[PDB]
This record gives structure tokens, C-alpha cells and sequence, in this order.
């Protein structure tokens, strides 16, 4: 049984998925994701959802070098929920570069309407990165990786993974 305290101190990306897809007993399905730069209004990324072991749990992002100097980005997330009520829906997203923790985001979802489509806004406050780190992250695309742990009532129900490029394609 993995709880939030079990991931709040992780200093490395996990070597595997901490939970199976069947553990998503709340039928939580992310159907849309949009990232906006809060200092310019620019839509940095948008996706709409229409046997690989990842099965939709791994996403690869391709951003520009300017993304690493952003102060704050806004994430709009659309997701459906099953019949089971969802209380204390939490997401802990940890970003690492070459086994070095860079930032962890602890987001608490607002009320979730059961058996319906929900929309939430997550505000990411980026920390200032050292010039050496920014340079390395630009030179090494996809070596920046993240773990997104989703908790419902302190119980891990979803675990998604991603890697990032900041080389501007
Ligand atoms: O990729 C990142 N943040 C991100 C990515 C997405 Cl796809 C969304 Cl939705 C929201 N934030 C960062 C940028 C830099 C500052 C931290 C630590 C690392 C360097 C990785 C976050």
C-alpha cells in the first residue's frame, strides 16, 4: 500500500509503475490537457484524448528552452470520474533530471462530480533553476522525467510517467 508520504521524499524517478491500471477503482480518465504560460497567455501545449504495457500512462513532451525560465504555467485538466465518489483527490508530480529531484508539485483536486466530466486548473510555480542545470537539461532532451502519483483518500490509484525535451524540437 503506497501512500502520499511514501512519494513525498523520493529523490529519484521510480524504476517501475507503483500501481497497476486496475487499481484505478474510481475510473478516473484524463480526456484533455492544456498548458498556458501565466505571464504571456501562450498555449504551450494542448491535447485531447480521442497492447502497449504503458497503456496511456507515458507521455513525451517537447518544449522550448524558454520553458525552463517560465515563472508560472496554468494547467487545465478535463477528466471523467466513475460512479464511486472521489474525496481527497490528490496528485503529487515529481520532476527529476539525471536522478536529481528538481521539483515536486502537490495538487489537491477540488470537488469531483461523480459520474461526470470534471475540469480543474493547476497552477505550477516553477522554481528558478541554475544556469548549469538549464544548460544540461537543454543539451540532454528526454533525460528530464516525471512521476505523477494520484491519490484518493491517501490511496495510490494512478501513476503516470513522462519525459521532457527542452530543445524546441
Ligand atoms: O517540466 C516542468 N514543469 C512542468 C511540465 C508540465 Cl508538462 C506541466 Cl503541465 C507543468 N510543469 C519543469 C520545468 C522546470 C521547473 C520544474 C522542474 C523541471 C525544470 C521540470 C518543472
Amino acid at each position: 500500500p503506497i501512500g502520499p508520504e511514501d512519494v513525498l521524499g523520493l529523490q529519484r524517478i521510480t524504476g517501475d509503475y507503483l500501481c497497476s491500471p486496475e487499481e484505478n477503482i474510481y475510473k478516473i480518465d484524463f480526456v484533455r490537457f492544456k498548458i498556458r504560460d501565466m505571464d504571456s497567455g501562450t498555449v504551450l501545449f494542448e491535447i485531447k484524448k480521442p497492447l502497449d504495457p504503458n497503456a496511456g500512462r507515458f507521455v513525451r513532451y517537447q518544449f522550448t528552452p524558454a520553458f525552463l525560465r517560465l515563472r508560472q504555467v496554468g494547467a487545465t485538466v478535463e477528466f471523467t470520474v466513475g460512479d464511486k465518489p472521489v474525496n481527497n483527490f490528490r496528485m503529487i508530480e515529481r520532476h527529476y533530471f539525471r536522478n536529481q529531484l528538481l521539483k515536486s508539485f502537490d495538487f489537491h483536486f477540488g470537488f469531483c462530480i461523480p459520474s461526470s466530466k470534471n475540469t480543474c486548473e493547476h497552477i505550477y510555480d516553477f522554481p528558478p533553476l541554475s544556469e548549469e542545470l538549464i544548460s544540461e537539461m537543454i543539451r540532454h532532451p528526454y533525460e528530464t522525467q516525471s512521476d505523477s502519483f494520484y491519490f484518493v483518500d491517501d490511496r495510490l490509484v494512478m501513476h503516470n510517467k513522462a519525459d521532457y525535451s527542452y530543445s524546441g524540437t
